[PDB]
């Protein structure tokens, strides 16, 4: 007789190799082998046919409702662990009702299978080149076998696009645009000098078990595949692509598909953990923008900034040379031992109410000249499961004008400690929970996490005598809230693109250029904008109860090991862990 948790167990473990097996390169992003899977997928690709997305979905939304079904005879953990893998699987399975996009293994359903900021064809060469290992000569042939599935990669991508597009479902002129754009871009060079190639040449260069011949011979391997089936395969797509320019429409957002407006419900309940109305999420909006800039108005005031907006006064401080790194190897370099020293001095001051410290460091990379173009201001990469690949701070070193002194420390705090890697580096130290709730991407709690800990951050003293870099921290909350009125904007109140840049731009300070791209990013991402604020939100709420309820015994460290140490959750699970809490005190 299989009691309920042993049938729950098994159900979990089949959806995380299910789901692992279908995305093999997130399987070697996380370092996941045969014994994670129960099979070998080192030299896998991953394919998009419509039958393909078909049947992952139907397997995942079979598991979800199964395992909600099941009557347990059990602890809060155990109950959580249930209620939290029947939304991950669901979440995984996406909105049962539409069969367009694909699964993405951070995003759930993601709209539009090509795109100009992720998707298959951008994320699978980024996995390639940063997370695969090349050690052996073993890894440099699963490398090879990889590059050599691109054709089918490349057909079955067609093969979605069509369909989707069949049933009306596909991107707007500018989504597609931008996607165009990174195809061409991604085969503009020669093969011998892609990345592919320069990547393998300078990890292969430090396999001592082989002969200089014999690296060259395997680099020889790889510059065939790249010419002969990688080129092919995004040109293929990239005409594709052109095809579908005269049909994608000039609206913006996703109301203009469809059932775009059920999308979006759907995208605001998976993304910003949320059942408000995008009206109300509108408004939150607005009213934080109006908060938080007036708050910022006083700082500035009493700097002596009493000239125009906001955005105005940040924009004129970021011409300032006191604000500014050198455009030079010596800058970039102070830039970076500034970091570090952040990093260094919070992990420290944070240890009282932050008491467990979890068995992964993080490292600070910049961005590669290659990429650093389209790439981020930062981003946080996770570690492998085990320890082998670090947790990763990115930041992008290609503009000084865009790193002004006063953002950083409030950047470095979001993507690092007490932010991402601090979060993501404890859940994934929970190794009592099952597998799949040790990476579990809730938006909503893991950037609504970040966003918190840089206000925590000042409430622990980092912005003590400083009250430009105060006033950065409030420029990137600020930016958040802009992001709640412009995603609902776009989707729900048929704002245009143009509309949208303008309103960011006018409120937050931000150059335009940079304010395009997460504009068109929002377009590509339908909800996702909305994780930050909302989450940030519903964990200060949780806070302000917990400080109600227990007056003088609040302690904020053990506030932080109920949010933290039972890994990224629905609010509504944090929620009732808070309320566990509160009633044992």
């Amino acid at each position: 007789v299989i009691s309920s948790k042993q049938q729950l167990a098994s159900l979990y473990l089949q959806a995380k190799q299910s789901l692992f097996k279908q995305r093999a390169l997130s399987a070697t992003m996380y370092g996941l082998s045969q014994k994670d899977i129960g099979q070998v997928i080192s030299s896998d690709m991953e394919f998009y046919s419509p039958e393909n997305e078909k049947q992952l979905r139907a397997e995942l939304l079979s598991i979800s409702n199964t395992i909600a079904g099941i009557k347990l005879d059990a602890d809060i953990t155990t109950k959580n662990n249930q209620q939290v893998m029947a939304g991950l699987t669901r979440y995984f399975a996406g909105e049962p009702n539409f069969n367009i996009g694909y699964i993405d293994t951070w995003m759930g359903l993601s709209p539009f299978i090509v795109n100009q900021i992720n998707g298959p064809l951008i994320d699978i060469p980024r996995v390639m080149q940063n997370d695969q290992p090349i050690t052996t000569e073993k890894e440099a042939l699963d490398y090879i076998v990889r590059l050599g599935q691109f054709d089918k990669l490349a057909a079955t991508i067609i093969e979605k696009q069509t369909a989707d597009a069949a049933q009306n479902w596909l991107p707007s002129k500018v989504t597609l645009q931008g996607a165009i754009k990174y195809l061409k871009g991604f085969t503009s060079g020669s093969a011998e000098q892609h990345p592919f190639v320069n990547v393998f040449r300078e990890k292969i260069e430090k396999v001592d078990s082989l002969t200089t011949e014999q690296k060259q011979s395997l680099i020889t391997q790889v510059i065939a595949k790249v010419s002969q089936v990688v080129y092919p395969a995004y040109q293929s797509v990239e005409k594709a692509s052109e095809q579908l320019l005269s049909e994608a429409r000039s609206e913006s957002g996703i109301w203009a598909q469809p059932k775009g407006s059920v999308y979006y419900q759907d995208a605001i309940k998976q993304l910003g953990d949320s059942e408000l109305s995008p009206t109300q999420i509108h408004q939150i909006g607005l009213d934080e923008v109006a908060r938080i800039s007036g708050v910022m108005n006083e700082i500035l005031l009493a700097q002596g900034y009493t000239k125009g907006t906001v955005g105005e006064r940040m924009v004129a401080l970021n011409e300032e040379p006191r604000f500014l790194y050198e455009d030079s190897i010596a800058g970039r370099e102070e830039l970076l031992s500034d970091i570090n020293g952040y990093i260094t001095e919070v992990t420290a001051k944070m240890a009282p109410v932050f008491r467990t410290t979890p068995s992964y460091q993080v490292e600070v990379k910049s961005f590669p000249v290659e990429v650093q173009d389209g790439a981020p201001g930062g981003q946080y990469t996770s570690p492998a499961v085990d320890g082998s690949k670090p947790g990763i701070y990115w930041i992008n070193l290609r503009d000084m004008k865009a790193n002004p002194k006063f953002g950083l420390k409030t950047l470095t705090y979001h993507e690092a400690n007490p932010g991402h890697h601090w979060q993501i580096a404890l859940n994934l130290d929970q190794a009592e929970l099952p597998f799949l709730r040790r990476i579990a991407p809730y938006n909503a709690y893991t950037e609504g996490w970040a966003l918190y800990s840089e206000q925590v951050a000042y409430e622990l003293g980092m912005y003590e005598n400083d009250p430009f870099g105060d006033l950065g921290r409030l420029q990137a909350e600020l930016f958040r809230a802009v992001r709640l009125v412009v995603d609902t904007g776009l989707h729900d109140k048929r704002w245009t693109r143009e509309q949208a840049i303008s309103y960011m731009s006018e409120q937050t300070g931000t150059a335009e250029s940079d304010v395009v791209a997460e504009i068109e990013r929002y377009m590509a991402w339908p909800g996702q904008a909305l994780g930050y604020k909302l989450g940030m939100l519903k964990i200060l709420s949780l806070r302000e109860q917990a400080k109600a309820r227990l007056g003088d015994k609040f302690d904020l460290a053990e506030f932080h090991d109920v949010v933290l140490l039972n890994g990224a959750v629905p609010m509504a699970v944090l929620s009732r862990n808070v309320n566990h809490w509160l009633d044992n005190k």
